[PDB]
């Protein structure tokens, strides 16, 4: 909760809308979300990668988690480390460079 220094400047997506999932990845371990823009992922969860951050944080990725809904969840997106997931299936090529804005990386 609050404004923190951006992990990166630009990311990669399947389209300029970043509404499509680049690759479907499986979770290998547990992860706890500290800040608002982070996502909590348990070992074995299904997580879809929507954007991959590069530059200042080429090791940090982002997307949504499929499995737990009970209301919303998969609609506000989040971020997670690449080291906790393994990509084996690509649903669409992530060759669209989209930069971030003021409203990104900011929770109220």
């Amino acid at each position: 909760m609050g404004p923190m220094p951006k992990l990166a400047d630009r990311k990669l997506c399947a389209d300029q809308e970043c509404s499509h999932p680049i690759s479907m990845a499986v979770a290998l371990q547990d992860y706890m979300a500290p800040d608002c823009r982070f996502l909590t992922i348990h070992r074995g969860q299904v997580v879809y990668v929507f954007s991959k951050l590069k530059g200042r944080g080429r090791l940090f990725w982002g997307g949504s988690v499929q499995g737990d809904y009970y209301g919303d969840l998969a609609a506000r997106l989040g971020y997670f480390p690449s080291s906790i997931v393994r990509e084996d299936q690509t649903l669409k090529p992530g060759k669209v460079d989209v930069k971030t804005d003021k409203w990104d990386f900011y929770c109220q």
